[PDB]
């Protein structure tokens, strides 16, 4: 219901979250300790345990409304824990083997992106991966109306129910996006040795960065 919504806002939801979830489950061991951050109502850590069934998954949110609804999905997971903190809040110690993220870091003004990456990157063991599901900002203007009509495209298309597609678009006046290029960049200078953008769909992208491989 709220993840059949999740599908009609979101293009290629299968695609862009099927890739962090297979990139993570070649990144790293069954028994990974995973951080998802902004995780939300947990949509990003439940598609990681369906893969991952012996991941410890720790979902941290700043939203205890958002986190009711991922205590609620993972009631009866012994290997699921919830942390309340802000992305600008100090980071779980860790370490992670991996640190993943949907659609929540376009929140951030890109100063603190380009921190929370250097900070993401302290709590990973070497090797780990930081994967995010991104909402991302076309480089030109004239571009950006075309990521624009092709959101619109397939939010019609999945027949959103209109004050849901209005509520979505009141949301992203509050969004400060970046190109996917310009963050992949910013992973590099937060000194993970590789990033990637491995799936995308115009105004939605998967990405990761490696911390030493
Ligand atoms: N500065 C911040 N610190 C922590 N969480 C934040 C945040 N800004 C936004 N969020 C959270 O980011 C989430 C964005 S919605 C995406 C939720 C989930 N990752 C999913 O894929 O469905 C919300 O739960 C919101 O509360
Ligand atoms: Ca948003
Ligand atoms: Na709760």
């Amino acid at each position: 219901t709220y993840d059949a919504l999740r599908r009609q806002l979101i293009p290629s939801f299968d695609l862009l979250y099927g890739s962090a979830v297979s990139v993570v489950a070649m990144s790293v061991p069954a028994t990974a300790r995973i951080l998802d951050l902004g995780a939300g109502t947990g949509l990003l850590g439940a598609a990681l345990r369906e893969r991952l069934p012996d991941a410890e998954l720790l979902l941290q949110d700043r939203s205890q409304a958002m986190l009711e609804q991922a205590r609620q999905r993972f009631a009866d997971d012994d290997q699921v824990a919830i942390r309340v903190a802000d992305h600008l809040d100090e980071l779980p110690a860790g370490p992670f083997d991996a640190v993943v993220s949907a659609l929540s870091i376009h929140a951030l003004e890109h100063q603190d992106k380009q921190d929370l990456f250097t900070r993401i990157r302290k709590i990973l063991r070497p090797g780990g991966i930081f994967v995010n599901v991104e909402q991302v900002l076309a480089p030109t203007s004239e571009l950006e109306k075309m990521y624009d009509r092709q959101h619109e495209a397939h939010v019609l298309a999945s027949d959103t129910p209109a004050e849901e597609w209005a509520a979505g678009r009141e949301r992203m006046k509050h969004d400060i996006p970046i190109d996917v290029e310009t963050q992949i960049q910013w992973l590099r200078d937060a000194g993970f040795t590789t990033a990637d953008c491995l799936a995308k769909d115009w105004r939605f992208a998967t990405y990761a960065g490696w911390n030493g491989s």
